[PDB]
């Protein structure tokens, strides 16, 4: 029947006034003088205000634009029948002409059962990556491959080895790792899977490679098919630099099949201004899911309201799609797995490039701190009580600090 | 060697301090403390700081963050070494993370020649396009297909006609226009082909069609050149809800090889703001050229300097790819032909949805106007003095008004 935008508005005008004419802009364009005859057969095209909510105005708003900005969040619905079912028409039909008219943010979107079952979701979603690595009960670990611009496959395995060791789950390539010569996609790709099934042979546990699948868009999908029959377990995307729609492309694809983690790199151009852009639970967290995205990075509240919002989104129960993994990145340390858990919960994964590497024992250190500091806090108690008896979560807390929070 | 990205920065910290880190960071991550053997070997992926300069803080700014900033123009070059030659790697290695740093807005890029030689630019550009429409000594004039959601074929092709009857070098599709089963992609062009071939006949002038492109990322191809075969004249495409690479795909294509028409929609989720984004003279300028549109539509400053930083961008006679045709758009009327003309040239394109439509006597009486405009230009004479001679322009500036412009 119809997707329901909300915006926020800052505008002198009428605001009631102006989204009337946005619900009719967007839409059929004229209405009022038509024939009655002819809007019996457009009605069904037309768009309606849907609600308003007046906020009031604002003294610092206002004192920057150097006017007095009346500020509302309007929602309006635009008739499926108006556009094709996939997302650039979508962006386009709901913020298209609209993010050129001014201060005007989107802030969520709402779809109709039966059309928002014309998109995929998760293909594996936090289930399916819990079954995959065998690890039900605690939130997942993961490290970046840090340094490795400049560096040749030989640096790459003892490194990757060396992260694995530290007991973490995932280890995942920078997100500016690009093809080369001194490291191809597919080669980093085998002898990855062959340096981790080492370490599953030496230790018995197995740890996964989240590969960047990057390139341009119209050899993705080939270069994904081959990842997939070369044994990749995971592939980063940085979706915002080609579209959403080429997520939902590369989730889609039965030739691939892989789990797909999402970076954030590039949203930002995005989602931080107060009075443009889209917000980042759509953004990153609504639209990701629903395209497809089985992990989802986004920037770590160490705002925290707005890290919420997307771990929210992402995990919602309602949704008919499976979940999706929240990972905030950026600054993580063990002294902050307390935090981590209580605001995200157990189905979160702990993520850090610094936080293993920059650790004083080195990447396996930085590995057992991580470790030490999970059970620490599944186990319900104190990080500086458990630090006592670990050397590693111990020398961790000395050089980061941690913010415990009671059990 | 390296490309070379402007930034705006607001931050209280010292400037040349994050500018250093960016550029470390950005790049091989440490390098004080590896080994000088070690250095020499990662000097050619070291990124460096160009260029620096302060311009002071502004109280505005400074009210609104409630804190004192710091504003600078901060220019720093990543060697191409670093990254694949394709449109996602730039974006991700000059405003991956950085978009997601705070207020750092993404001002320039400038690209060695080698590296530039990689992309296509323009298949027809400025030249090619008046080539084909024969017309070579006065603006293009364009009208926007106002008021066809919710309406079938049989109200297409009149529609049309009435709009090249008026005298228009160019139709174009509305933005939010969709395939539909009421009018299919092909069934548009094939019928839209037939009825101004009718016009063509008639008055011996062939008006050129532009058809709205859109759909899913990997059926872009095969409908572009199922479009080619069927006869389309121009493609019109959303670029910005598919990715700049989608553009480049389509345009290095040839079994396509129509020219392409760029739609600024959605780019305003990237532009608008002042301390974060991508400047829309990069956004819709620079990098839309370089990809491959032939015509790019921007918002129409009747702000004005941004403006004409794009048309800049789009036709500088500096890069080594024919020039794009800049075409400011939304409100235009006949009344400011005479400061589209002094603004833009005569490289440029009046185009118009209201003020071809919304004309008294209607969209043929609208296309008069619009030419009775572009003559009085280019015969010096004022638009008051013409429409005493030419009843369409009359009607024009009753109701629009004019801004004359001394010959």
């Amino acid at each position: 029947s119809a997707v329901m935008a909300t915006y926020l508005l800052h505008d002198e005008t009428d605001i009631r006034k102006k989204a009337e004419g946005i619900a009719l802009g967007l839409t059929i364009g004229t209405w009022t003088d038509l024939p009655a005859l002819e809007q019996e057969q457009l009605r069904k095209h037309k768009g309606e205000v849907v609600a308003i909510e007046e906020l009031g105005e604002s003294e610092r708003v206002n004192a920057y634009f150097g006017k007095r900005l009346k500020r509302a969040i309007v929602k309006i619905a635009y008739p499926t029948v108006n556009f094709s079912a996939d997302l650039p028409a979508l962006l386009v039909t709901t913020f298209g002409k609209l993010s050129l008219d001014g201060e005007v943010r989107l802030l969520d979107l709402e779809f109709p059962d039966e059309w928002k079952r014309q998109f995929p979701g998760p293909r594996f979603g936090i289930d399916g990556i819990r079954d995959r690595v065998g690890v039900h009960n605690r939130p997942l670990l993961m490290s970046i491959f840090k340094g490795m611009i400049g560096r040749d496959l030989a640096y790459l395995t003892p490194e990757l080895k060396k992260q694995a060791l530290g007991g973490v789950d995932l280890v995942k390539d920078d997100e500016i790792l690009f093809d080369s010569e001194l490291l191809p996609f597919e080669k980093r790709i085998t002898e990855g899977k062959a340096a981790l099934q080492e370490v599953y042979e030496q230790t018995g546990k197995r740890t996964l490679y989240a590969v960047n699948l990057t390139g341009k868009t119209f050899a993705l999908k080939d270069k994904a098919k081959r990842a997939a029959e070369l044994g990749a377990d995971v592939l980063l995307f940085n979706v915002f630099a080609y579209g959403l729609d080429v997520l939902q492309a590369l989730r889609e694809d039965e030739e691939i099949a892989v789990p797909i983690m999402a970076h954030p790199v590039f949203s930002g151009a995005v989602t931080p201004s107060e009075f443009y852009g889209v917000a980042p639970s759509l953004w990153l967290g609504k639209l990701l899911r629903l395209a497809g995205a089985d992990f989802v990075l986004f920037p770590s509240p160490y705002e925290r309201e707005q890290a919420l919002g997307i771990a929210r989104a992402l995990t919602d129960d309602q949704e008919p799609f499976a979940r999706a993994f929240p990972v905030p990145s950026a600054g993580i340390h063990p002294g902050l797995v307390p935090l981590i858990i209580r605001d995200f919960g157990l189905d979160t994964i702990v993520n850090a490039g610094g936080g293993i590497h920059g650790h004083p024992h080195g990447a396996i250190g930085g590995g057992r701190a991580f470790r030490a500091a999970i059970d620490a806090v599944l186990a319900g108690r104190p990080l500086r009580a458990a630090a006592a008896e670990n050397e590693a979560l111990q020398k961790a807390i000395d050089r980061w600090g941690v913010v415990e929070v009671e059990a």
